[PDB]
């Protein structure tokens, strides 16, 4: 009688939110869950170092078998952790290899609401971090006086084999910082496609956002969004009441953006940008909205199979001041709503992607959300939303677990 | 006797922001002021078209010879405009070629403030946006398959002559932007000292802002403000109560930076930041604090003989719908103050530069912003500040007037 969790990877972390999820796993979920499906990682920053990042090799291999993907937060192995937590050697950032290794397309940074409690913005906001290109990937250098040559040999069509020049220019600094990078925008169909669905499903206002008109290489950024929107959901978009007749897919500027996100408090819009702005722009959603806690951080890439691998992630890292409390013996209260929220859509996508107890799932699953939700309502969730009088992080874990049935 | 204005540009635009400065110069400047110095140049959008662009030409070689450049808002000739005013051929921006015509150093984006009024931030904020570089002087081409190379030759040092690979990376997509920038950093020296000078005066906490950690060839943007702070500033900005002993200059990143805008509601601190990054978070500093025009957009650049050329701008539009809607004979208000702003700010540099009546120049320019904001305090200003109640367009423009002496 226990719900059959389908295939999903979990990736463990360390510190206070694995401390967090350890709780939930055992009193939420595995009472009402058979979690033999699942592959579990062990991602401490000391088990990477232990085992030479084999485990990092095994949660991307699992990945793109599984296709269904919760991680923890983690901690990176900078410097400063490396002295700090006792390791052998620096590891690197594991968010590159996962965009690559699951061909990446967006990381969907969506506002989190909670039924009863207002945030920031009243409804829902959807974002997709187009998860490729841009400078992330850029060749450099810095250099003094000199001459920058860039060229390009095409290796099909007409112009095959032969050389042109991109770019040519002198410098005449000094000191000066050359650049070369790249966007790559066959996955924009792709990202289109993911993005206005998922605006229709929501019923929000899609709008597409660059720096096109002086950057104007982003142009088919823009030019692939508006036809596949034009071509395969417009007539949808009416039909669902969301747009007007005749109304046409709206481009903003980057720095217009920026202004909507503190205009439109109303929320219910879309936004779709390249690599880094929406990096910037979703941290600015985030502090709009509440915090970045209450902004997802979802991975999306197309497996060769045509199906989808969905990654999620809460979007605060491991909340090591809070750990440090917890370890000299002072009252905690850690909000676990983003990290649910993660679990949540991995736990769905699982389900959905290998048609396994769907609807045992999504029921599951939306339960409990609205435990969570109701009890905040109550004035019973955390204390950064409902102050002193809210639960400690252990005290939420059991109100949770005897309300879920 | 009337003061004897120094020379000074003045780039005329159109719409409702030119039939604004023109009652202002007929009916405040004129009669006070013999403006016989003043090289005015018509930047309508038709005239760009109508002179193929030699006009730009011009005010460009007049801000060299003269140092002090006041520009009204414009319609830049985008293909849209080239439709709507029966323009013959569109024309770019007129910005990049002001910012590298006189050696662009800043642009400096600060909030506009009136004793007695709130407005976003309750205490100045300071902002230099470096003026050149970036993508907005990029090479690029879009293309598909085949393979990207950068190189560059030194042309001093011990590896003059010698070309080195920056970058060489294969293109895998059918449709790929590839892109190739530079940033000058020279005149970074040139910028921290102007920047951390005007945070002194204002007694601001000034913060560095980058991309940094990830986009590693900006570091020295870093080091030159740090270094030139440290080394210039700091004791400074301890005995000025601004920062305390063993307090360092602090840098954000560009993603937190976004954050901190919003954050920030009381003011009181300076950013310094790249081109772009300048570009959208000025942007989001205009949303927080009201609107664009409570914004200055204030270029510094330099001549080849060490003067600083000073062009003043403000940050609002030509105010289409509202030039319509006065065409109609409807009621309309708009708010000077943005313009006048920068209109002091080049008559004062213009009268600084060539010493021409300077001391009777800044007492008229400061007259007419005391004037201005002591109207604002009486309910007898614009109605964006005012409401309802607020006067119109011509009567601010008298109330001004009679009230100038």
């Amino acid at each position: 009688s226990k719900i059959t969790a389908a295939p999903m990877v979990y990736v463990r972390g360390e510190e206070m939110t694995a401390y967090v999820m350890d709780l939930i796993r055992s009193r939420w979920i595995e009472p009402r869950v058979d979690v033999g499906g699942w592959e579990t990682f062990d991602l401490r920053a000391k088990n990477r170092d232990d085992t030479e990042d084999r485990v990092l090799r095994d949660v991307i291999e699992a990945g793109k078998r599984i296709k269904a993907i919760f991680k923890e937060p983690t901690v990176t192995p900078t410097a400063d952790q490396v002295k700090r937590l006792g390791l052998r050697k620096s590891w690197g950032s594991p968010n590159g290899a996962m965009r690559r290794g699951w061909n990446g397309i967006t990381i969907s940074r969506d506002t989190i609401h909670i039924d009863g409690v207002e945030l920031g913005y009243k409804k829902p906001v959807l974002f997709e971090r187009h998860a490729v290109g841009g400078e992330y990937s850029a060749g450099y250098k810095n250099v003094g006086k000199g001459k920058l040559t860039t060229t390009f040999t095409p290796s099909e069509g007409p112009d095959a084999g032969k050389t042109v020049v991109v770019d040519e220019r002198e410098i005449v600094d000094e000191e000066a910082a050359v650049v070369t990078y790249h966007n790559p925008y066959d996955n924009v169909h792709d990202l289109a496609r993911f993005f206005f669905g998922r605006c229709l499903e929501a019923k929000v206002t899609p709008y597409v956002v660059t720096k096109k008109t002086v950057f104007k290489w982003q142009e088919p950024f823009w030019q692939i969004m508006r036809t596949v929107f034009d071509e395969e959901f417009k007539a949808q978009f009416v039909a669902a009441g969301v747009m007007k007749e005749g109304e046409e897919l709206v481009h903003l500027l980057s720095d217009a953006a920026t202004m909507k996100l503190v205009q439109w408090r109303q929320g219910g819009f879309g936004m779709a940008a390249h690599n880094y702005d929406g990096d910037v722009l979703t941290d600015e959603l985030a502090q709009v909205h509440k915090s970045p806690g209450f902004i997802t951080s979802n991975l999306v890439g197309v497996h060769e199979d045509g199906t989808l691998i969905k990654e999620f992630e809460a979007s605060h890292g491991t909340v090591a001041d809070m750990d440090e409390a917890r370890l000299r013996g002072e009252e905690t209260s850690l909000n676990p709503l983003g990290m649910v929220e993660g679990l949540i859509g991995a736990m769905n996508h699982a389900a959905d992607v290998h048609n396994i107890d769907r609807d045992r799932t999504h029921a599951f699953t939306t339960k409990m959300r609205t435990v969570i939700h109701q009890l905040f309502r109550e004035g019973k969730g955390t204390r950064d939303l409902c102050g002193p009088s809210g639960l400690t992080t252990e005290q939420f874990i059991d109100a949770v677990a005897e309300r879920l049935d």
